[PDB]
DNA sequence: ATAACTCTATATAATGTGCTATATAGAGTTAT
DNA sequence: ATAACTCTATATAGCATACATTATATAGAGTTAT
DNA sequence: ATAACTCTATATAATGTGCTATATAGAGTTAT
DNA sequence: ATAACTCTATATAGCATACATTATATAGAGTTAT
């Protein structure tokens, strides 16, 4: 079925757009990875082979790397062959079989999936302590970022997102912007943020430093070169890859020197802040609802398990003991 | 074979009452807009080449209709041929990846499904301080329409169905509705809706004023004419249209005519008392659960959206 | 396959007590008819044709029967076709198709499931008001039984079933039923019963003059002859059909002469005071769980069908309306 | 062919480990009940002719064993079968429903699946009232995995799996313990159980004189010898045979030895604190959903029987 | 002449069984 | 030269559409008892 | 010699993805 | 003769196992550091 696969293919092409470019770059990452496994093992890399693709998996395991990461290979793969004709590699009992043990075999050995490292208001409170009197231009910013960042649970892409328009002022001088924090259709189509007295304040300084106001298609955020000079422009925000590390600069500046070597969530990351109000909104006895939406999150499963290792999620049996 | 697929088709025309008659509806006007393209390009409307329905539905995408829309053309054209017997356009690549290309294409220059403008106790308590006092048979039955639908949730089309026969009463005098059929469930079971001792009255002001009471098996809603005679009927329901209109005239009342932009839901509709109820209710800070027996929902999903603080600021203010 | 079919049946014929007996004269009440109208017109009843059980599923409908009635007939059908190796009705398109619409049809022309007729405090107190007196032997047992009945909620046969020996006596000489509700396995084994001082006195007198205690391995409840003389017996308890009965020829000494023509609980039937012990319970805000347990029940959304009409159970939304 | 069905089970036993090591064990210790009937009656245990399944299932019935055992038989056998490419035992009229009719004539003779005894707080706080005055190790470790197990709710099987690196803390002192895998779930998220502040301090005194934290891969529990000197190990766990051991321990403590009758459950065992502590939480009032986090049960049927008023002869009384 | 529909069309939003018992009218059975 | 990014590519955590109907939304054109 | 296991066996009870983003170390890019 | 059933057969309301594992229950036989 060559002539077949071939027309499968020019589908593919022709309607990429059918998908999103990371998952492009994720598809195109995995075949990078298992063709140049099958180049080194002698395997035909296209069709794949059952007997190969289970090697592949144990061989993706004896790396060390996590179940969810060899999921997302077999899925890569998988979606490869249904998008060009071909049987998909787990619908074969032995890729089926190799992944469920795998699975077991990780979860038994201690596999844990990892999150964000809580960025809660006692940090904020602290880097605050630290920067608030800071004339440094990348200091004041990077303060109001921090600032937005735990007070609204925004996306960092959100944060990036946003322009000097999307700001309003409330009562007593209080801020608003109006956001945008859905991959739409049956959502919402905006949600309209306010700040407090606190992050009003830092946000003001940013304003007043960066001059950024001055061309309001700009955006709030901007880079801020060596000179401690800012760069507005309505064309162009911080790379996400930026807004991290502010997140990361920041653990260092609290913390120091990257840690105890091996990676993952050692310092904040961009999503610390929303797992960080998560909990203090929760640890004030707030509302699953008035959080969950607090943060955008619409199917609970997720804030819970960031508000897990709290004395308020304890569980009725510990309550029932401590009659 | 094109002798089964005869067949098949033939057999659902048979059957044609298993589906619901807005299901045949949009099949023929579907399979209207899709062979008058096919007429026009000279390409076979049946069965469908899956590259004709991708160029069709890049048409509607280009005519700017809704990405609903376009899987409402696609769905209908995916059921005349899945029961056929045949293979299904979306069972295709070409199919399967120009609809996620629209979507994400139109979802991503804004484009959202709308919901009705809601219509909470608030606006309820006020249409009913005003109306409440029209000796008006029209104003009678509106107003007990109304209470119903924010009342008990159900839609229109369900609402319209209702028998006289269909009501009875709590012991505490609070009238009961037996629901049988709805856009989620057809059993002989069904449902029993309970009223308020406030809207049962509206309700029974209106069954007094109009006498569809006269026939047990007489539908509760019925047409008034002009002179406020009402036209009571066991056989014909009060129109889908009407009952819409009951729900913008209302809202013409309030805050009078609306928009010339010609947009989707600048006055109340059918939806109204549903999308609001739902949120008075969340407000109450009711339970999912019951928010849900409210709707008759099974899921939890719509509900959701219905209703999408200042929590942050009050934790930073200390 | 007619040697297939023949193993086939010989392997119902063989383990049959696979089934219910009641099941089996379903079965073949279902077949009798079906048959019987295959004969009437023309039409072979085995194997069964798509086309002809659809022609007889619409002949049900316009015989006026309920969809229950109707399913029960295919049910059977597929279940002897699926027993013989032969293809279900039901995976047939057009009897697909058929079934649904006549459902959507009888539902949309007023089908309603009926259940039966509560047989509440309030009845019992007034049937209490008109037979606590006599000296009826009949009436006394009688008596008794509408007691157990509504005190205790358990079904019929479980009432039949009972013996003298399973009576006990408790606090202030209130008495106590070792009984057995459950088909078994992961179940209860049995439950135990208590009466009240009302039922305790009315079951007493049965026991005064049934002078059934005389055989312990005798049944609580016994038949009593035209010269109001009862019959003991240990190996022989009244039949479902005469405890029907008691209920029936109970509601018409209250009410009289049979109801508006047409059948379907026009007066209470053996399940009456399940159903009206239930709604009491409920009435005086009992708990579901105390109620779903003390009738037996397991899954709840039978025990809400019959306390759907009261008051308690109106929905938030008439709370949020009367405010 | 013999030939895929030779690579079908060649292909599970090189996966083996997708299984439940106790998934194994049941299905050799069937085939090798099954070939020896086979064996015996000169019969081919493979594949398996229904008509001699049929009659194995009523072997066993005639030993007398529960129709649970009788089932796990079928369902090893259909295992084999299945997982061979092959059709299923059960796949056959005479087996399926011989099965049904086993049930069917035991249960309708009494026959039902029986439950441990409870172990619930009255019993937790007596024995602890009695044990904590111990320094003997071996007491410290069993009144620590018995507030564990009441606390949790966990299955020996998974206390058993408990590694020291996998206890936190909350901030308010709490024992937490984090658990991978489940009889009912595998996940690299698995769950996080809060232990109370009393059990904590049990746990706490366990870890101290054990010295089971000198390595934090090692295992919470471990086997003590007569010597009071504990044996931690990361490698070997204690066993199962033991942890249900210190439940019939305990409860020989209190009541005394067991009777003669060789019944089952006649004393505490592995799953007597995961069935009381659910109905404790009846008891207490817990919500349904609420019980259920606490078992990490999904559904909602096994909670139910653990726990089959006087509603009646009140409402009678006046 | 018109209020108040109804109809028709396209456009778009919203949502989720198989075995056993029970009810009941009828026919049959016994003892009074 | 580097601070301060922006990109790349991979590891992994975190969602959200597609199915198959069934209904609503609403303007326009026709209907009928007044 | 033995307490306190462990093992082995049969017997029996109990229960429930595919696409997109994010994290992060690295390499590349500009202006200071 | 009938009251008082018991059976039959059908209409219909009301449940509850089967799938495929994965675990527990527990006695007996062996193990090892004391």
């Amino acid at each position: 079925t060559s002539d077949e696969v071939r027309k499968n293919l020019m589908d593919m092409f022709r309607d990429r757009q059918a998908f999103s470019e990371h998952t492009w770059k994720m598809l195109l990452s995995v075949c990078r990875s298992w063709a140049a496994w099958c180049k080194l093992n002698n395997r035909k890399w296209f069709p794949a082979e059952p007997e190969d693709v289970r090697d592949y998996l144990l061989y993706l395991q004896a790396r060390g790397l996590a179940v969810k990461t060899i999921q997302q290979h077999l899925g890569q793969l998988n979606m490869l062959h249904r998008r060009s004709g071909l049987p998909r590699p787990s619908d074969s009992n032995a890729v089926s079989l190799v992944m469920r043990r795998i699975r077991k075999e990780n979860v038994d050995a201690g596999e844990r999936a990892k999150q964000a490292l809580a960025f809660e208001r006692t940090d904020f409170d602290q880097v605050r302590s630290l920067m608030e009197n800071s004339d440094r231009c990348q200091d004041i910013r990077n303060l109001a970022f921090l600032g937005i960042a735990y007070n609204t649970l925004l996306r960092a892409a959100e944060i990036a997102r946003i322009r000097v328009k999307d700001i309003s002022r409330t009562d007593g001088g209080r801020m608003l912007i109006h956001i945008g924090r859905t991959k739409t259709l049956v959502s919402t189509a905006g949600v309209e943020k306010a700040l407090s007295l606190g992050v009003t304040k830092l946000v003001e300084r940013w304003i007043s430093v960066s001059g950024v106001a001055d061309d309001p298609n700009n955006y709030l955020f901007c880079r801020v070169r060596k000179n401690g000079v800012a760069a507005p422009s309505a064309t162009s925000q911080l790379s996400l890859s930026a807004l991290h590390g502010i997140f990361g600069a920041t653990h260092r500046l609290i913390y120091g020197a990257k840690d105890d070597s091996g990676q993952r969530y050692l310092a904040w990351s961009g999503h610390s802040a929303r797992v960080g109000a998560a909990r203090d909104m929760a640890r004030a006895g707030v509302s699953i609802p008035e959080i969950m939406q607090a943060g955008g999150w619409t199917n609970v499963n997720i804030v819970m398990n960031y508000i897990r290792n709290l004395d308020s999620e304890t569980g009725a049996m510990v309550r029932l003991l401590e009659d």
